């Protein structure tokens, strides 16, 4: 029994504490709502939640390898409504979350760079 659902969403109005951070969804950051059944209660069938780009990402880069989520940029319901540049940003973290496509072997890199404007 393994049935799992994630949709695509961009925050609209009000501020929500996302999972797996210290940090809250305010309007303008990018969220994934994944809905699944939890064996618990009976008038709470499935929930969803928000998340943020790089802590449902991270996530995957710490969950186990023989399961995966999220493929490509094209297998969830709510990246058509995006737009292409915000669709850019999200397939930029599949890409550095996956990387190693023809001559690319990298592991563990972290740069930390301050622009002021
Ligand atoms: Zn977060």
């Amino acid at each position: 029994m393994a049935e799992q659902r994630f949709c695509v969403d961009y925050a609209k109005r009000g501020t929500a504490g996302c999972k797996k951070c210290k940090e809250k969804i305010v309007k303008g950051v990018c969220r994934i709502g994944k809905v699944v059944p939890n064996p618990f209660s009976e008038s709470g069938g499935d929930m969803k939640e928000w998340y943020h780009i790089k802590c449902m990402f991270e996530k995957l880069e710490r969950a186990r390898a023989t399961t995966k989520k999220i493929e490509d940029l094209t297998e969830l319901e709510g990246w058509e409504e995006l737009e292409d540049n915000e669709k850019e940003q999200i397939t930029q973290h599949i890409a550095d979350l996956s990387s190693k496509a023809a001559g690319t072997p990298k592991k563990k890199a972290v740069v930390q760079a301050k622009l002021t404007t």
